[PDB]
């Protein structure tokens, strides 16, 4: 049964509530992003409708077989209309195609909605500036102050110089990243953009970026791999084993691997900063695991919440037990007495 946290109250509305069969009550189905977790229930089979982005549109189109009939795209920065409320989707600074969503509430209650997001100060000069907002529905996955991680612009930075150097030094090596889902394809565009080259990868994979609505998307990537010089791999093959077994694959075009391995947080980033990194290496194999985040560290989420000053939060991730529920309520706390409202 659907949880209070995925309910839009005064309204028929959900966000991201495909996989507890019919809701009872719920007239529209709002998705906030195509990552697994929050459209898990989604087929062939659904039959009512599902409002979204239009990135998010195409995805459900062409990857899941969502029947047409049943996907309303609308687009971003817009005051729209959906049975009867006002609503606006915002970029989420996620992953192509994740919105935030504002309901402007018939009471005259003001909801957002983040979905997953990177917050970022320029949510604070956007369509959230002009009213305030009562209730806020937060992606809390890095809430606790032991999350920090750099900007996405130090990480290419570094990604660029990395692959830049080995290439020049070497020809014949091959550069290789990692991916699991959409989100993160900044990381191998940039690369491939630096060495003039087009991206490799699956046709599972291709099809997936061919949503996207990129820029110029055919002069940047291909599924004839020989072509490349940069190549996606899910991100179990990103290890020792598997790059070898890659490299076999190739046809001696290639006679050594430089590997990215795009993560989260893991424990490493309390020492760490993003000029130090250096690689693990195995004969003719290194591979780089680099920070590159698309959730607010907790800074960044800290001082949206104390620009936006809600009155009101409800936590989106984390849910699941007491402890975490206390240990983020305990934050929330001092947020709102440090800042005053
Ligand atoms: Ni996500």
């Amino acid at each position: 049964t659907c949880p209070f946290y995925k309910k839009i109250p005064g309204t028929g509305f959900t966000v991201d509530a495909f996989q507890y069969g019919v809701v009872e009550g719920c007239t529209a189905y709002f998705l906030t992003h195509f990552h697994s977790d929050h459209y898990a229930g989604l087929s062939k089979h659904f039959t009512f409708p599902v409002y979204c982005s239009e990135i998010t549109g195409n995805l459900l189109k062409n990857k899941l077989h969502v029947q047409e009939q049943y996907i309303h795209p609308l687009p971003l920065d817009t005051e729209c209309i959906v049975n009867g409320v006002k609503v606006v989707l915002l970029d989420a600074n996620h992953c192509p195609g994740a919105v935030m969503i504002l309901f402007y509430l018939p009471n005259g209650t003001v909801i957002l909605h983040t979905g997953d997001f990177r917050a970022d100060p320029s949510m604070e000069r956007s369509l959230l500036a002009d009213q305030k907002v009562h209730m806020l529905y937060l992606d809390t996955t890095y809430c606790s102050p032991e999350y920090t991680f750099p900007s996405q612009q130090e990480v290419i930075r570094f990604a660029i110089n990395t692959a830049f150097e080995a290439v020049t030094l070497n020809p014949h090596a091959l550069v290789v990243c990692g991916t699991y889902s959409i989100g993160k394809e900044k990381v191998f565009l940039a690369i491939a953009d630096v060495l003039g080259s087009k991206v490799g990868m699956s046709q599972e994979k291709y099809k997936t970026l061919q949503c996207l609505n990129i820029p110029e998307i055919n002069s940047l990537i291909t599924t004839d791999m020989c072509s490349s010089l940069v190549h996606l791999l899910p991100m179990m093959q990103i290890n020792f084993k598997g790059l070898q077994s890659h490299l076999k694959k190739c046809g001696g075009k290639y006679n050594q691997i430089l590997a990215f391995r795009p993560t989260g947080w893991t424990h490493s980033n309390k020492f760490t900063r993003i000029a130090d990194v250096i690689p693990q290496t195995k004969g003719n194999i290194s591979i780089y695991g680099i920070p590159y985040s698309e959730h607010s560290s907790y800074l960044e989420m800290k001082r949206f919440v104390q620009w936006l000053k809600p009155q009101k939060i409800i936590p989106t991730v984390n849910v699941g037990t007491w402890k975490s529920r206390s240990t983020m309520e305990k934050y929330f706390r001092e947020w709102k007495l440090e800042a005053g409202y």
